[PDB]
């Protein structure tokens, strides 16, 4: 038979408490005074000499009764201003024993611990902002993720950050750009105190209704930033970062999320971006691969010149699109949702977009505000135009005059009304012509087959000047056109206008092509001086 | 020292006496039972203290476990009735921050207010049969205080129950209070509630979600699964988000609903099959875009719409159904999508898979697969069931519909185009006597306003309005181009009945007044009603 | 008061001592030395011949002090070589008692245990690598499903699946083809020592953050693959099937992920697919409704041929759409990112992908590659082409030239600048002549009402031959026409070229329409030989 040997109520009493083999002893709490921490210690007359202060303590063996290893098991002491060792010791202790920690108090830490590989710690605190919590006492990150791939896998489960100083520490910050790589976050809250809420290189994070700055514990007079994660470019680069149903509030600092080295592939799934007072934009990036929102929020952002902002060479690389695929978007910035600082990339595609504009949609690298040059396609959005606010020729559903996308090439379509007046339509300015002389104005040639017989019909309308105003002389002609080898043939079938040169500035011509396929104008009359041809053809031919 | 002993229940505790540091072990919080147990210091300094869980009359609870549990704040297992136990269970768990786990399943005839921040989970088993909470009322298990006042919760694994079919809710809100910033991972609604969820949800993410698949007791009056009611301006239902949410079985108006014109509702990998409903299976009231990522909307035969927006166009609209990848296998009886608001919401169908025996939309004045409310229909395969229709819609099977009813480009290059009423416009009711002059369409320059135009234009007159088999016909080319004042244009051909020889020929000849206006002259003996066709070509237009 | 009675050491010494009711006893784990699976037990005079092993043994009743079932509370050895028939019971009693299962130490199986329905089990090893493991020390399934629905509901959270021998086991396979229905897979992963990561049918199953083959604990050399899901066509297909960033790496089968009986949704969102070795393709699957990526990443797969091969007999049910919406695709297979063998279907969507290819970018069934008619769009990709790639008539941002789609149809369209020469367009070969003879080229018809008078205008190329080339005899033609009834108006608005007939192969022809409204050619002069037109129509008169 075999009796329970007694009850203890610190590690302290543990350690010089004497016992033999087998025999058992209850421990409440790790410190005098506390509950947490307490469990079974059996004695191992093996290991008298051991005490590494969590499972053997000179020859008691941690029992496990609860099944779990807590941080308070580990050394932290709630009545204690620092827990920064007890962490230490506890991440190390988890990992090496290949099981998950939980923190069953909030934890208050001056000195850094680094993230050990294969972390999964977890928090048993309340909802949101009652989670448990972990507090910076000074300006240290609360983890140190280690060089290279040393950190790689982890698991944060329902863990709030918080700072003891507003605008100072963080949660996360790389040693060397080391790589935060692997890892889930699973609702757990960054509170505004911090600096930077991640100042890590994430690399396959995805963050699980994660919340960023909404809540604060103490004011943050020197900025928030929710991500920052800075890489090198070839060798640690952060990608493959996915954000479902997070929400980032309260920015203060140049941007609310920022990577660099061409980073690739962030996206987010029904993310809330609003209430931001973000400096430049809410997303600073030098990034390639596409940016996409699918679902999601992004508003009451005033005083944010821009939503998204892409950097880089477009040499070395680019985004190629950035999709706003259903967003509610009431006054998401004041200047414009996308601004580009590479020429042409990336292209935008606004599909089913919801709210109301103080902004431009777009700013090409140039400046130009609602470029459609960048639009991929815009269908189905809904805009209202408030002070500041503008969409150009992008379309909308309130603006159906506008355009969806700049361009789309098809092998085949069938549009029962069709709008386009200049189809296979060519200008050519500057054609100088003196009393008599010929001026070649556009080249023929077979539009399908290469160096083959053309034929087909040609609308000129030629003008005095540059481009046709008021009262601008006009004459057009109506050619028909084909070539047998050298042998060209064409046929004015009409003239309409001023044709006869009557006048110096009558745009009047006799049509003629050359032995290179060229069309010719020669001047009739009197018609000398600067003139302009616009060619509209018909059948196999093209002038270009 | 030594332990002090061992108690059976809390009554036992707490006419225990004792001195500072000794220890005790309760096996369970009830006699006979084995939950709620825990280890107790005693305490002088509280030894008039006896709030029921952390401290019994000096007797400190030392959570061996490490959690919190519904059965170690009163929950009686042999007890009919777990709602006081439940009561001072959130109270308890929000005050010390911590989570509350659900270790028996609850039976519950009065009310739960949510705490805010409050962590419930259940260790149950898997889908149907996780942690319950039954409600022997019909009222609502847990009540949403007013306001914001409920913020922040996190329901895990939890299902919910009535022992009355038909009867009670999981959540109601009290003045519209907002259910916010909440998480529901893998719980399941029995189809015994009345409602699924009767509260205004903000700002909530479904996990796994089961919405009416099993059912404990026969409901005979209905199951709906989501019904948001809220104020418009000041709590509105917005930001809900479903990820793999399986809704089966309705027998309600709808199965989802929302008011207040919510907005950013979207369903990713959902299931809504089976169900019974006898309007549509989204009825809302809503605004902002509502998107399908993938998953199912099939087996509802009996539902006539599967999404019926509502409210007025002036106040909000959803501007787009996106219905991306959605296998749609007998979706609905009527149509898919139906309007209550003109020309909102444009519908687009990408990728969707099925069988129709319906239509795709329906318009706020009923007309059935309406081009104009489909923004794009693309890579769509429907097979045409009894009482089927796609109309001018665009399928695989189908190629001669339209992918939308209008896209806009500033350039494109089409290898093969048709396109017969190309820059065309049409005037009818051009009544003519002999000789009198009747304008056609006005002539202006298309790209700059008020400049010098100049093109080709291509006339079909014909005798009446619309064009039948032995209509008079005749067709007219010309080329026009002005100058200031002058207006310069020259018949370059035409063809038909272009001399008068009777009255119901379509004779004229053409002329541009100083209002560029293109008129026609009647010739010989041409007069009556004619109608005009012009396609113009170049720097010209007819409007 | 009653004391604490005494504290155990192991299973058997419970069953062996007796006690009086309510007598509480302390075990201090379930096995002699060990600390696992201890609990307090209390005395039941009135089951004292009940012995299950778990909750009841010979009177002594589990108190469930931990408040967590265990599956070394079910007699599971740390010792022992073998936890099979342990862990058969701890499924038996979890499923039975209505509560979850926690996997507390690495179990080593070498029998297979029934998945019984509503199993919740999870394990608190460290994170992915080291998380907690389930290890089958035979050629048999870790888990086997049971037939029809009897396995239906479950949750597996955060556990690891390896093999003692590389190339053998794996962690499901179904009985009777079983459906694996309506579970959860968090966090789980699958070692690639395993020969199939899943040999189940899977239906209604969500993916959280899994790894298929990225570690591997032992050398397998046979082979891995990461799913295989065969059902039953009609009644039991794997349907419902969702991945939200998971991982699929270093695969050595024929393929990656295997379904068939025409499965349906099976969909991956910010997935990576990724370093793979297959010999076929990375997705194999005889499926239908539609499969999209939506983010991640399909790269590093140099030796695979094919990303996605779609099987079957379109009759039964096909693929309509295979979206990959935003995906980093770096070199991700040798020959075609899609490969078809059902005519016409699927079709492709790539939607502002990036990255580089040395494949084209789809196969049709007849092995036509980068086939446009499968491109159902095709906007703001970026690819760059490294040795053996291709995208033919592809569009991408650096390629505008291409094509975005095959074809669109709209009821409306405004284009400003549109560039199409078929416009209208119908082309007629083998128009065989004699001296003055007449054949007929075109029918003419209202293009809008059926019957109606018609009425427009016609372009007519003639050529000699077939196909224009350099030299070709070439003549155009400009027709007015019109019908009034039985009435036919043609007028030859003009012409050029050889229009006379000065010899047999000049296309000299004279334009009439016939009572059948057919556009005839008369040949003229010496006209006779093969010829070719090409008629262009505009109004309301359609060529057919
Ligand atoms: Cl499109
Ligand atoms: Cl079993
Ligand atoms: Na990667
Ligand atoms: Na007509």
């Amino acid at each position: 038979l075999m009796n329970l040997k007694g009850v203890v109520n610190s590690k302290v009493e543990l350690e010089g408490l004497s016992g033999s083999d087998g025999q058992v002893v209850l421990m409440t709490g790790y410190y005098a005074g506390q509950y947490m921490g307490g469990d079974h210690f059996k004695y191992d007359s093996t290991q008298a000499l051991i005490n590494n202060g969590v499972t053997v303590i000179n020859g008691w063996v941690k029992q496990f009764s609860a099944g779990v290893l807590t941080v308070s098991a580990c050394g932290a002491d709630p009545s204690a201003s620092d827990h920064s060792a007890a962490l230490d010791l506890a991440v190390n202790t988890a990992t090496s024993l290949k099981r998950k920690l939980v923190v069953d108090f909030d934890l208050r830490v001056n000195t850094t611990t680094e993230l050990d590989a294969t972390l999964r710690i977890e928090g048993d605190g309340g909802a949101v902002q009652f989670s448990r919590s972990i507090t910076a006492t000074a300006d240290i990150p609360i983890f140190t993720v280690k060089a290279g791939f040393s950190s790689e896998s982890s698991y944060f489960g329902k863990l709030m950050f918080k700072a003891s100083t507003g605008g100072t520490a963080t949660a996360f910050r790389s040693t060397s750009n080391g790589y935060l790589s692997q890892s889930t976050f699973d609702h757990c809250v960054f509170d505004r105190s911090l600096r930077y809420g991640i100042d890590a290189n994430l690399i396959l994070c995805d963050f699980q209704k994660c919340d960023f700055g909404t809540y604060m514990s103490t004011t943050n007079s020197i900025g928030f930033k929710a991500i920052r994660s800075l890489g090198v470019v070839g060798t640690r680069e952060p990608n493959a970062n996915t954000f479902y149903n997070c929400i980032f509030r309260k920015g203060t600092d140049d941007c609310m999320i920022e990577w660099d080295s061409y980073g690739t592939q962030w996206h987010f799934f029904a993310c809330d971006l609003e209430q931001n007072l973000c400096t430049e934009a809410l997303i600073k990036c030098t990034a390639s691969s596409p940016i996409m929102f699918v679902g999601g929020y992004i508003e009451a952002n005033t005083s944010t010149p821009y939503v998204i902002k892409t950097l880089g060479n477009s040499a070395t690389g680019f985004v190629p699109l950035i999709k706003f695929q259903g967003i509610h978007m009431n006054r998401p910035c004041s200047v414009a949702i996308g601004k580009n600082t590479m020429a042409n990339y990336p292209k935008y595609i606004f599909e089913g977009c919801y709210g109301q504009l103080i902004s431009a949609v777009v700013e090409s690298s140039t400046g130009v505000l609602n470029d459609v040059a960048l639009i991929e396609n815009s269908i189905a959005n809904h805009f209202t135009l408030a002070t500041g606010g503008s969409i150009g020729d992008i379309r909308t559903l309130t603006m159906p005059s506008g355009f969806n996308a700049d361009s789309r090439n098809f092998q085949a379509a069938k549009i029962t009304n069709l709008t386009s007046y200049k189809h296979n339509y060519k200008k050519t300015i500057n054609r100088d012509f003196t009393v008599g002389s010929s001026v070649g104005v556009a080249s023929l040639s077979h539009p399908s087959i290469s160096g083959a017989s053309y034929g087909g019909r040609l609308l000129v309308n030629a003008i005095f000047g540059t481009t046709a105003a008021a009262g601008t002389n006009s004459a057009v002609y109506e050619l028909l056109v084909t070539s047998v080898g050298t042998a060209k043939y064409i046929s004015q079938i009409g003239s309409a206008g001023l044709t006869s040169g009557a006048a110096a500035s009558h745009p009047s011509f006799t049509w003629s092509i050359n032995s290179s396929n060229v069309l010719v104008a020669t001047a009739v009359g009197s018609t000398a001086g600067r003139f302009a041809m616009e060619v509209f053809t018909t059948g196999n031919v093209q002038a270009t």
